């Protein structure tokens, strides 16, 4: 049992963010960042591209370092603390659009606007955000 | 035995704070905070979070310590000496409802107004209001 890191991503289109709902034993139905653990090696940019085209199919560039953030979930079946790291990317192709292509891990994505974000918010995201963490200014 | 130490939480929401009454041998059907027993090596901070959780769902943050009360139950039956420390803390999400995830502890929680609590309000808490502690402000 050590933290683990993983990368999540805001894709910012327009004023909106990639959004989707986890199937997870963890914030089971809330909406989270596309993402995923990175491997050995692996550059943050990397771990963020691949991860995105392997949840989402989508194609992503401008990769930036946003923050980090420590989350410990004491109370999940498996005890686990993740070390996320947050990037920001935009699309390649502005008109190219989300699939689901790992349902076991997402019902679906979408995008929503910055001022509209929808609830419940996964919350680790929600806590973020709380602090004043905005992802198309932070830098 | 020894006395032991338990961590109660304010909830603060707008002008509110969560209460429910307990099911226990001590205090039954009062009014009473969310909370739970520190564990080896955990800070008062995690504790506050670990129990709100474990009990109501809910996941709060800006935990803050406020006081310390001794409370001792020698006419309970078994008898108990516990060593309460308060936190504050609010929402993670300011609409998250809570849910009664113990019912064996508690009839289920709910939001009270500062100046409308319930009645009868648990005597260890009802007795540090009385000192004129208020968890808005200390």
């Amino acid at each position: 049992a050590i933290p683990r890191v993983a990368v999540v991503v805001f894709i910012l289109n327009g004023n909106s963010i990639l959004l989707g709902r986890r199937r997870s034993s963890i914030g089971n139905s809330t909406f989270a960042l596309p993402g995923g653990h990175l491997e050995f090696g692996e550059s943050f940019e990397e771990c963020a591209a691949r991860a995105v085209m392997e949840e989402t199919g989508l194609k992503i560039e401008k990769m930036k370092l946003l923050t980090v953030t420590n989350n410990v979930f004491k109370e999940a079946p498996t005890p686990s603390h993740y070390v996320s790291v947050s990037i920001r990317a935009v699309l390649v192709d502005p008109s190219q659009e989300p699939k689901n292509m790992e349902p076991e891990k997402c019902e679906g994505w979408d995008w929503y606007d910055w001022e509209n974000l929808p609830k419940p918010l996964f919350w680790p995201l929600e806590k973020l955000f709380g602090s004043g963490f905005n992802p198309f200014t932070h830098g």
